[PDB]
């Protein structure tokens, strides 16, 4: 036998960081949770006892701790294309740095309308994540993501004419309630490493606002066909409003809503037309997926 | 051996209702979990498989359905007083309701800036809940609660002057990070019925809204002596704003950021006033509770 | 405004102690979660920022950390009467001490037959819990508990003869699955104080053992009538069995698993006699509740 | 734009099936959870609105039923085998089925030592999976796995001579506890299809409870030299019992029990070899992954 792959590092580094400005006297805060894998010449930690290879976890934990003292952690790609570099350069038999972070919301708190100076509500479980690939050779991948974004829309949903057959019961419907909770990923352009990240840091947070205002807005008007269709849409204008993604993926879980029948009750009307209480279900759900990049 | 209490019925009941406007075709949304448990005399139930006693916990759920359909769903502290006089008035040997609501937040989607008439985000995971008791005899019982608000200010605390000894290592502070999760519930003076429900409804959501406003402004603004000092300021001004209310109740968890001392590491400053990067711990906190009345 | 009650402490110290056998070279892990919050003279810290009278959380930690090194953490009926008396004679202003504790399962592992000496596994989430309250003058109440007790039984569980009217759908039944999370909770007669717990603490360890015995043994055998009925049945031996317990309380949900009618695909049997195949619901849940003393 | 990728289908899919022998009169319940997600020629759903492509969620939800009535829910390498098969081979546009299962234990609860006949504990949160992936053309792949098995050592692990620098402050042990999540994923050869899964089956029972067995053996008798150590053993060991598997991973997070020393309280002596009062941490935690496949 024979190690085939292999990575190892320090998970779930909670790390907070506060910028201090001095004329304003305006605090800012960012918080993140930090994974940092490495690979390299390694495989002897796992075949001969060999810990002369090993990075301790405990080295890599200081060292984000360290990165995110010395350097900016904002944008999450540029700072985890820091962290990442950091491991390649600094260590010859390491030849993979895998980071991952997701972003912990600290949207300032507005008193009688004025931003205030140093407090902060977290607005919303949604999170923004990287996922950032560094490796000795083929520079730096990028795959920047919302997660947990929550929606619901009463109406101007639909879904009819699907295969039908003897395992379908589902009834068409021209009016239903679609929830989900979003998840969308884009990938980047593979960059040549740290300087060209450095180039196109304004990009990132400006296409990540972008990917929520496209999900909300294309969520929000289109009279879904599907969630399908929907999800198609939204990853159709990701890509034609920013140039440097390759790839926009999305993975929409169908929460769905059943219509409760009262009419065993006093013969009271709650279907169809009438459908004014429903029961939310927790499970199953549909899952749908779809990548899209440029043809 | 005997029964000393009893009580049974639904939980987690889902529950969802749309408000369709006709006139300015705009749909609204409301997302509850309801829980009703049922006590009068019962026991014969448990104690001589006497399931005549029994109100089937699948009719309570059937019951839950029906009443938001037959009844508005908001305000809970108005829905649980109908959902719970319902229990006590139909069935001769039930002589309690105890009914709990949690409202998830479905909030008005903003496009390019106008409020859409069918599409919303689920914009916090903040809770307001209720918990309504309606006993034969005592009229309702209400406690009105806001929890799940998760806040964080960067400065503007201190924790100063309190005992030391042989069990004390914790360092005096000046300035420190405070964050917690806000758990705020008021107590509603007793109700004769649900008249007086009805006639105090406005009150309700209203009341909600001034302790929310209220927990962020007070946390905020106030140079924390303590999270003792600072979750009393917050129940005084609650209870000063809205007489119905006889009791104020703050459960704060004191959620930790300790600093990181990074100067083993080329003498690098990360502490007392070139604090940046913190270590938020997730356990254990300080746990903070009062419960504040009329003097 | 006035300070109507008031308690703070430390939540979630996970504590860990190995107790090292030299003779037998056997090591023995016990692992808990632990809570204390003080009451006393201390409402000045919330009106006045006095902080003279705060046993700093941290230091509560510290005791925690102490308490658990100088004195044995097993059976936690004792650990929490030590550590809550010690906070009271301690501390002349401190009049109340609430300490809960969560016993996490690590299980000796078998290898190939023979008790490893220092290898475990979590054999179970089924937690063991104690709430002690340590009161000056009033002595030590004591609530043990099992919770997290997953089970379930194919047949031999009926529900019928219960409330049939205009809100009910439920069809009678002889034959259905019952499905649980057990919470059993037993009250102990108050102690005088330390001494007198001590003097029992063979009887914590025995008592938790037999209320698990008991609960499954019970719920396997008996034809239950309902959830009422089975309940009651095991809380009437578990105080019994055992002469100190004052009151023993089972909390239990009723997972439901619904019967699924494929008679639509190619004439089905799947209902009745012929059911095999059931979707098991998340949500809703009945719940049923029982307190159970001497007459 | 264009569709690089697409599958969708029905996620949390909860099945319960009850075998009913009628000679001993012996129940044995099975309860898993089932995704199915297909690929085919589904793009025109997501481009033109084109629903005649998609069998919908809820057919497929049907079909799982279905097919866990018609055949064997255990082992679920084969009922994923099974479910898959039917997808492709029913529907000409769909190409693949990707069936992931994971089974929930229902261990027979012993009563004064007798297996009862229908009762049942969930013994543990311990899950048994499987990832079925069914491709028109390319056969049957099954990845099979055990996850949340959670263990402790208290002795008999250390770790010495890793790579120390400017980023290090980790100490050197020869003595430390270590505590593992167990995720171990072995990776069968490619089935042909249907026929040779069903040949093979006999191998899937029997390899799961070899991964289980080695990884408890080889985790409590390795004076690990490391967790990297430690899991390459365990990996050796499956591939050498079972000819059958192509490669197996592990997945171990190092859930650190941090020393607490208390020396500063009254000389208290708990470090080192007197250490015995342990703070298990929660986050961060070292993760640790080998892919293992044969030379
Ligand atoms: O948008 C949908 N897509 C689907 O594939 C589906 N299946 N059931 N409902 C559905 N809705
Ligand atoms: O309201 C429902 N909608 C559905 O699509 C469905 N499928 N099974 N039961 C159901 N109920
Ligand atoms: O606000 C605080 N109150 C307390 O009681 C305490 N103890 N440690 N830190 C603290 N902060
Ligand atoms: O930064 C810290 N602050 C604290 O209050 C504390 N208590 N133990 N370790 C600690 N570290
Ligand atoms: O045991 C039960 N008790 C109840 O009160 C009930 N209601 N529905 N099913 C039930 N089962
Ligand atoms: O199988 C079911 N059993 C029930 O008790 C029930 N109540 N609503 N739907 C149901 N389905
Ligand atoms: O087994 C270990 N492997 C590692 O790589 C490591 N780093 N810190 N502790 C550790 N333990
Ligand atoms: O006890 C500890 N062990 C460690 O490995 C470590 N790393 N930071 N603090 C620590 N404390
Ligand atoms: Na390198
Ligand atoms: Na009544
Ligand atoms: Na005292
Ligand atoms: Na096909």
């Amino acid at each position: 036998s024979a190690v085939k792959a292999a990575r190892y590092g320090k998970d779930n580094v909670r790390v907070y960081k506060v910028h201090k400005d001095e004329k304003t006297g305006v605090q800012t805060v960012y918080e993140m949770t930090v994974c940092v894998l490495l690979e390299g010449e390694i495989e002897t930690s796992y075949t001969k006892a060999d810990n002369s290879v090993i990075v301790a976890t405990d080295s890599i934990k200081n060292t984000i701790y360290i990165t995110a003292k010395q350097n900016p952690v904002t944008p999450p790609e540029l700072f985890g294309s820091i962290l990442g570099t950091h491991f390649i350069e600094k260590y010859n038999h390491i030849h993979a740095a895998h980071v991952n972070i997701v972003c912990h919301r600290w949207t300032r708190m507005d008193i009688d309308g004025k931003p205030h100076p140093h407090s902060f509500i977290r607005d919303s479980e949604e999170k923004r994540n990287v996922q950032v690939d560094v490796v000795e050779g083929k520079g730096i991948d990028i795959k920047s993501s919302l997660s947990g974004l929550t929606v619901l829309k009463s109406t101007n949903s639909q879904f009819w004419g699907f295969l039908r057959d003897e395992y379908t019961t589902l009834k068409e419907t021209w009016d239903r309630i679609l929830s989900t909770d979003v998840d969308a990923t884009w990938q980047w352009k593979n960059f040549s490493g740290l300087q060209e990240v450095r180039s196109h840091v304004p990009k990132f947070d400006a296409t990540w606002a972008t990917a929520r205002e496209v999900t909300l807005k294309t969520f929000a008007e289109d009279n879904s066909a599907s969630v399908q269709a929907t999800m198609y849409k939204m990853a159709e204008q990701i890509l034609a409003r920013q140039q440097l993604i390759e790839t926009v993926e999305y993975s929409l879980p169908n929460k769905h809503y059943f219509e409760i029948d009262l009419s065993w009750h006093k013969g009271l009307q709650n279907t169809g037309k009438n459908a004014e209480v429903f029961a939310p279900q927790s499970d199953p759900n549909g899952l749908i997926k779809c990548t899209v990049g440029r043809s």
